[PDB]
């Protein structure tokens, strides 16, 4: 099941029971996040655009869950997931980050994250697991990976092309050559994954990441 807003530039698509996938459009350009719903409110992986969006996007989910929005991990910082920081440090939401994040957002003039997030980090809401990985360099100097362990699922951000995607996007952020070597570190991390949900594009599995690889090469 799809739930859209009238203007099309947001949706939001079920994986399963409480996980649900969120694209919202930046001539437009698709970036993908999750949304996932706990026992104790809403915690999504990485926020939208800019703020428009962003506050768009959480009314649209506090709404259909009746619950509020308490955390957003945000996966680097580039405006397609720390674009609205200051909606959500303006509505009491959590935004965590690791700290080479945090500091790259100031540098590029975004309020910045909470900073806290390590290399290797578990949290968990209500009954819902969440591990953050800071696998190295790739797409952004900071770009880290979010893997939900009682589903096997992997969002890989912009570390991880989509099936149809030929193009790697933006490298003058990017470590090409570490890139690679980031995503062995993935690979190696998580043995059985089941589905990978790449920065912009559709859901796939662990193939994903062998493409980028390819792309890579
Ligand atoms: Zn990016």
């Amino acid at each position: 099941t799809v739930i859209k807003n009238e203007t099309g530039t947001i949706s939001i698509s079920q994986l399963n029971k409480n996980v649900w996938v969120h694209t919202e459009l930046g001539e437009a350009v698709p970036s993908n996040g999750l949304v996932l719903n706990t026992s104790k409110g809403l915690v999504l992986v990485d926020s939208s655009w800019d703020d428009k969006l962003t506050k768009e996007l959480i009314e649209m989910v506090e709404k259909k869950f009746q619950k509020r929005v308490t955390d957003v991990i945000i996966t680097h910082a580039h405006a397609d997931c720390i674009g609205g920081i200051k909606t959500l440090k303006e509505r009491g939401i959590k935004a965590h980050s690791t700290a080479l994040t945090a500091e790259l957002a100031k540098k590029n003039g975004y309020e910045e994250p909470l900073g806290d997030l390590q290399t290797v980090t578990n949290l968990k809401f209500g009954n819902m697991k969440v591990e953050t990985f800071y696998p190295g360099k790739g797409h952004t100097e900071d770009n880290i990976v979010v893997w939900l362990p009682q589903y096997n699922i992997l969002v890989g951000g912009c570390l991880v092309k989509s099936t149809s995607a030929k193009d790697l996007g933006n490298v003058a952020d990017a470590y090409v050559n570490e890139w690679s070597t980031s995503i062995e570190n993935v690979l190696k991390r998580y043995r059985n994954i089941n589905a990978v949900v790449p920065g912009h594009g559709e859901v796939g599995d662990k193939g994903l990441l062998l493409h980028t690889l390819d792309l890579l090469k």
